């Protein structure tokens, strides 16, 4: 199945935070309506914080991409809702062979405020 | 039910990242074996990043506390596992009456490496 | 936080399946727009299947109640979305003191078809 | 990523319940330590309940397979833990082109009792 694709409410601010757990440099892109709106880049094996940003969801069509020097990683994802209100969308990825799926991570959360 | 309590594998590094979406100052504490090992503090209504740290899980007994000037918030939490390997533990909290449950957030992830 | 409350898409069929893991008789009610539309009753400690039904979501306001002889149980719940399409809403409950939270369970899933 | 693979605690009873939302006949197999221990078969587009069984987890290595007349479906899965105690493992699958991922579903839950 496609992974890293999420439908958010339209015209809503969301946070996105990215991490590396990898020797290779991760490129984590956040697409809103098929257009890259944020890019996080880096490496490190101890949950390196690559950045955190707030974006508008546009029509609601979000897609997360993870790659290493142009090669797409294998993604895994899901979305969880707590208290019928607090949403998280998580993405892990695997750039290699050890299948730890932590190499490049994105965590989205909404609503804000 | 108790919320914000998680059993991790013992002696394992994990990341914890904290956010505010609140006018009031949040105090988010990460306890390992009943001892506070990290504290994140701040306010802001746009997914303010309060910090991110890597901790050892000790025996595995983690507890997240959220309070505002000493008053415990109402917590909500769960844990998700992706690809049978990548773990997230999420905590939201409500400090007031609007029930957005985003006031003080913690996201834990493991394994690292 | 309130638990067992879920917002579904309006006018959508969903499945709901109920289980017991309890010595006491569980009463598991599925409310749509504040009106009970299904009730599952029984006991048994080996994941007793109490029933499975398909309901219309009405406006989308679903609430699950669990009680034992009129006494409300303590609920825990969340919602997960897989492949940006397949939804599950889960409810556990505790009727006693052992905090296994499995006494009366409901699992909702949608969309059907 | 591989999907439908879960690590359970060893020597633990778990419930597994299977559904169809499909015109084609689904074959849903539950493997414990690489050996099929339950098989659910059927079709129907309204959350047809194919069965529910309790199994021992063996070493803990569970795998869910879904196929239609021998052809493996595309699986999606995850695991959620509520109240640090109640576990669900969910599997959806797609046998065709509409990407509803509901064609053959398995829901696992533990602990029982
Ligand atoms: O980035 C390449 C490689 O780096 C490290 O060895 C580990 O983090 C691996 O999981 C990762 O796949
Ligand atoms: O922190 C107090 C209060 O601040 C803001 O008004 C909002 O973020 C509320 O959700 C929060 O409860
Ligand atoms: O139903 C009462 C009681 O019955 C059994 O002892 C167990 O299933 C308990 O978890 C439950 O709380
Ligand atoms: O089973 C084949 C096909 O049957 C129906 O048309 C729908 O349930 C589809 O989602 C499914 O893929
Ligand atoms: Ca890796
Ligand atoms: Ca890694
Ligand atoms: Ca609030
Ligand atoms: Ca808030
Ligand atoms: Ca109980
Ligand atoms: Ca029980
Ligand atoms: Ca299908
Ligand atoms: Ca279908």
């Amino acid at each position: 199945a496609q992974q890293g694709v999420f439908t958010l409410p339209a015209n809503t601010s969301f946070g996105v935070t990215a991490f590396a757990n990898a020797a290779n440099t991760q490129t984590i892109q956040v697409l809103v309506d098929n257009v890259v709106k944020a890019t996080f880049t880096g490496s490190g094996t101890s949950d390196k914080l690559l950045g955190s940003q707030v974006l508008n969801s546009g029509s609601g069509a979000i897609k997360i991409q993870v790659s290493v020097n142009g090669k797409p990683s294998d993604l895994v994802s899901n979305q969880t809702i707590l208290a019928n209100k607090l949403n998280f969308a998580m993405v892990g990825s695997e750039d290699g062979t050890d299948n730890d799926y932590n190499d490049g991570i994105a965590v989205l959360n909404w609503p804000l405020g």
